[PDB]
């Protein structure tokens, strides 16, 4: 027996979890390793006699991975790892291999992330159906699944919380709490009991500093860039967007407006001023390019935080501000209640007013819960010109 770990993801957060738990693990060189990601240093992998690097295509492995296993001609166990939602795609090659080689391949545990909020609003679209009865389905269903390799499933959405049947796993949540207030998903809670975890961002401060060192060169957190990080001062920062519907193409019209919610965060006369308390930091979107150089060029005392360094990197190295606040997007909902300060929805094709933006899937989760409440969701156009 070689036990073999295999790391999969299409998206960033899982990747981001599973890098971590490498990290954990680091100290071991001789276990094989997989990295099926979507998007690593030399320096590190070097360090490794069994690595190998794999391209996911469709959410899931390529065929490569066979070429790859047929390395290793012993008696195999896999150690897997994978992104909740896109479970049952990534798990397929993986299955279609053990069945190439029944009696010598075989699957020892596994380990479930969520991508993001994708797996929530995906729950929330199940709230009429019978969750007990679906779970006892998505059983039987999946036990076909591992005998046949056919996917049908009649609840797809359920079918990814129910491996537990099949195989010892672990599960990392971005919302424990919802599983645990949403009364629809009691039984499916109860289920779960004991196989699940909140996503941590307190596993950074857990390790050693030579393997905080390990992660930060693993994710491309450049020591520059962690510096602008390192004061004792409490830190906000602004959520930048790319354009809207805001009836024109003209970008620098849209990091104008942008520059002006800004000041309306960090200019006392300005209506969600958030006090001298803080240092502001820029957290622009990754597409931004000159929507970016014009918010930098014209806003001042401002630190920005380059693409390379996403909110996801932030928590997972313990680096949330203390408040957070400006466009909107799902990254709110892996904030804290209490790091949320407010937040501006612009107008695109399903919200065109506010009254939209609270029926946003994943708003209504975060008001039921107690995230935020009414007075923290504001429509762009609501904010007057400074």
């Amino acid at each position: 027996s070689k036990t073999i770990t295999i790391y999969l993801d299409p998206a960033s957060l899982p990747t981001l979890n599973q890098l971590m738990h490498f990290t954990k693990e680091s100290e071991d060189k001789e276990t094989a390793r997989i990295f099926g990601f979507s998007r690593l240093p030399e320096k590190i992998t070097e360090q490794y006699n069994n690595i190998h690097f794999v391209e996911i295509k469709n959410n899931r492995p390529t065929e490569d991975i066979f070429t790859i296993l047929d390395q290793y001609p012993e008696k195999l166990e896999l150690d897997l790892h994978l992104n909740i939602a896109h479970s049952i795609q990534l798990f397929h090659p993986i299955l279609q291999y053990r069945f190439k080689h029944p009696d010598r391949i075989s699957i020892k545990s596994l380990n479930l992330y969520d991508d993001g909020t994708m797996e929530y609003v995906d729950l929330e679209k199940e709230e009429n159906k019978d969750i007990k009865s679906a779970i006892k389905k998505a059983e039987k269903q999946l036990s076909d699944y591992l005998l046949t390799g056919k996917i049908n499933f009649d609840n797809p959405t359920l079918a990814r919380y129910v491996w537990q049947s099949q195989y010892p796993v672990k599960y990392h949540f971005l919302s424990t709490e919802y599983f645990e207030k949403a009364e629809f998903l009691q039984p499916l809670k109860t289920y779960l009991a004991g196989k699940y975890q909140k996503m941590d961002w307190s596993a950074y401060e857990k390790l050693s500093p030579e393997q905080q060192t390990f992660y930060l060169k693993l994710v491309g957190f450049s020591d520059e860039t962690k510096q602008l990080f390192h004061t004792e001062q409490t830190k906000f920062i602004f959520t930048g967007t790319t354009t809207w519907e805001g009836n024109t193409d003209i970008r620098e019209y849209y990091a104008k407006q942008q520059l002006n919610l800004l000041k309306h965060f960090t200019h006392s006369e300005g209506d969600l001023f958030i006090g001298d308390q803080y240092k502001i930091y820029f957290k622009g979107h990754p597409r931004g390019g000159d929507i970016n150089d014009y918010i930098l060029k014209h806003a001042k005392d401002i630190t920005n935080i380059p693409a390379n360094i996403s909110f996801e990197i932030l928590m997972m190295t313990g680096l949330l501000p203390d408040k957070v606040g400006g466009v909107a997007s799902s990254l709110y909902f892996s904030l804290p209640k209490e790091k949320i300060s407010h937040i501006i929805f612009t107008s695109n094709k399903k919200i065109k007013n506010k009254e939209d933006a609270l029926n946003d899937p994943y708003v209504r989760v975060m008001l039921r819960l107690g995230m935020i409440d009414k007075s923290q969701i504001i429509f762009w156009d609501s904010l007057k010109q400074l």
